[PDB]
């Protein structure tokens, strides 16, 4: 069993510093060693270095980067893409939201029918008219999904992008803040979500069960986690961009990594959202940075009776 | 959809001093342009003035400030009746709990077949012949049910009081700090609660669910929402006067606001025992005065998924 | 109903200084006022004065202190059989949790049919051979179990006891950090256990009923709670030895202690592992004491309802 561990230090994403530091403090919590002790043979291909586009100008006065966030997705959907070849499970370290784009595209390429849970506060599923920020780490679903593309207009340095998934082939789980534009969407589209009231009324098991009936019910799929620290409750993972109270505990986070595992089918897991810099104090840092260690181990086996 | 806003910055129904900056402290908390943004248009009575009461002794040489608290229970029930009458779903700050006296009776006085969802890790109905403190913050619910009235003696200032509501028309919901004599009115009278014990078994949803059905499951009735920020946990809700360990979680407490808001029902809420002097840091103050702002504005229809 | 407590002021099944200062540290936190208000009949022994043992050298160049744990533990196993002989539910204070090797053996002398509820991070049942730390607190169940002694070495000063209880009249609860041989233990021998994971998913009032079901399903019998403090997230339970994130919560904590309140079986309690000497703070101390005082009296009849 073979993992890859790319490192995506991205931040123009969204306008705080700091997410780029994301997967060196990841590293530094021990995320190699612990990986190896389960028994993955590990290939580490470092942190990228994405190409700058110069003058990349905001796209209608208010979408930011949209040509360096286009250009770093695309070299990472390459990488992304050639290590699943090679058969590896892609482990990403963000860096923030909007390298989904880049990590989802490339596993799509040869893995057409991979299945996406997104664990997140947020649905970052805002389109560039809708998003009322214009950071496109809140964007990154719009692009992928097939039904929705009629909907979203061509950024500069977009048109590599083919959206390959359909809206059933993706969940979320954890939604706490969610925009009236991307709550019509889940809506209009039928976007199937587990937000915290639902894990409230039904138990993370029933949660995790529903996810997998959804998904992989009818058939075998390549799944593709793709985990915003900021769906733990900030008094766990402070060191994010967009904290919003009311969280999942750690033994829900736990427990989705662990159902994950069971499946058999992880092929790729972002996680992203990071970013040490707004820890007030080292030891929030590295609790976050600790916590990310715990999903991405018990994503790949780590249980809690041994 | 129009909602009053009346603070009542009272602290005489208990002996710790802070509690009558309650409601300034909610309010900078951003009450009011949550409760617009959701589409409540407002009326700020703002903060009332209660009128003093000389000489105002103790009571059997125990209650303390019986005429203060009696008087300005009566004020504040004819600015509460007033507003319901006028068509506002009424919102009072505290301020001790024993304004509910005011709020409920106000209420009652035009909506007289109202049902009242208590949350509190107290039962506050202890009477003047059980209370071992003597605060009536302590005591409102006996002054209120009308099978209790012949064990209540009549104390100075509250002859005005018509105890109508029966004791089948009230639900606590997160008792864990009982008197035993508040155990003995709570069974002798089959009144019902789910303690924090209940909601470990039952879980929330559950105990929503079976709240309604006690009160509203034979018919519409308008719903009083007397909610006690000690409730939740010391660690989410530290800035008040008697914290009991093991309270409501933040989901907890939101998904009660939420099937409040969900019965249509609402008619008027208290948000009580907000004391920002009990806080060691102006985080701590803070963060109750935003939970508290969070609970009001679930209660009139702030959903978790947009 | 008649109760006694036994101060056990042991370190030398573990390394760390200051888990010795347990005892005190809890009955400063109120322990015989709790127990006295609750109707129970107190019979206090002190904290006892184990006899040292010279030249204590380590078993196998590995196992620690030996003679002083076997020797130590016989003493108390005589204090808890003649407490247990004259009528006494017995409360066993630590110290590590090498002492339940005495208390389960004093117990198991005077009632055989005693079952075992286990509440533990971890599970305690590391042999002399499978033991990596040497340490005895993490090894007290091997020398228990009838059907593991054919492969427990016989350690110097251990002769005397003989192991009293069968691997289905044990069950363990809050399981999270458990070695590679102990998981080949509890599976090889049918150990029955509800691990956090187990928790996550049928919830606490459900592992209760499952527990009772498999120790008491047949037949009432003497129950003996080893509880181990650190079971409780370290964010409740900070003063222990060995905390691992992701523990029970404090409701859960009352809920178990509850539940074995209410068999009315309850016949002796060890409460172990509170160190004050790790706790970076006083108040980190005191919370630690005080939920040990909780567990103790709601193992006795406190409520949470009155
Ligand atoms: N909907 C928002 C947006 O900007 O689109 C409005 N504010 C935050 C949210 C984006 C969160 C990005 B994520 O952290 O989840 O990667
Ligand atoms: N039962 C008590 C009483 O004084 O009657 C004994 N101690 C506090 C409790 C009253 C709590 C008042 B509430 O905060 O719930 O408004
Ligand atoms: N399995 C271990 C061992 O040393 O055997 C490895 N690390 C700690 C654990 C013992 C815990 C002892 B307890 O605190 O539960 O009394
Ligand atoms: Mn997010
Ligand atoms: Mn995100
Ligand atoms: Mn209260
Ligand atoms: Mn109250
Ligand atoms: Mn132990
Ligand atoms: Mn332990």
């Amino acid at each position: 069993h073979s993992v890859a561990v790319i490192g995506a230090p991205f931040s123009q994403g969204q306008k705080r510093k700091g997410v780029e530091h994301g997967p060196a403090a990841i590293r530094e919590a021990g995320l190699m060693k612990r990986l190896s002790s389960l028994g993955c043979h590990l290939k580490d291909f470092g942190d990228l270095s994405f190409t700058p586009v110069p003058k990349d100008d905001l796209y209608n006065n208010l979408i930011v980067n949209p040509r360096s966030v286009g250009l770093a997705n695309q070299e990472l959907a390459e990488v992304v893409s050639r290590a699943v070849s090679d058969g590896y499970s892609c482990v990403t370290l963000g860096g923030d939201h909007s390298l989904a784009i880049g990590t989802i595209s490339g596993h799509a390429r040869h893995c057409p029918d991979l299945c996406v849970v997104w664990v997140d506060a947020h649905a970052d599923i805002n389109t560039p008219l809708t998003t009322s920020s214009g950071n496109l780490h809140g964007q990154p679903v719009s692009f992928l999904l097939r039904e929705l593309q009629d909907k979203v207009p061509q950024l500069p340095g977009f048109s590599w992008i083919k959206p390959c998934i359909s809206s059933a082939s993706i969940v979320y789980i954890g939604l706490r803040d969610v925009d009236p534009p991307e709550h019509f969407i889940l809506k209009n589209y039928d976007i199937q979500y587990f937000s915290m009231r639902d894990i409230d009324r039904l138990g993370i098991q029933k949660v995790m069960e529903r996810t997998f009936d959804l998904l992989i019910g009818k058939r075998q799929r390549p799944i593709h986690l793709s985990f915003d620290i900021d769906a733990f409750d900030p008094t766990l993972a402070p060191a994010t961009g967009t904290p919003v109270v009311g969280g999942l505990t750690y033994r829900e986070g736990m427990y989705i990594a662990e159902e994950i595992h069971n499946t058999g089918l992880l092929s790729a897991l972002d996680l992203v959202e990071v970013n040490p810099q707004l820890a007030t104090s080292e030891e929030e840092a590295k609790t976050t940075a600790n916590l990310a260690v715990d999903v991405i181990a018990s994503s790949f086996g780590q249980t809690r009776e041994g």
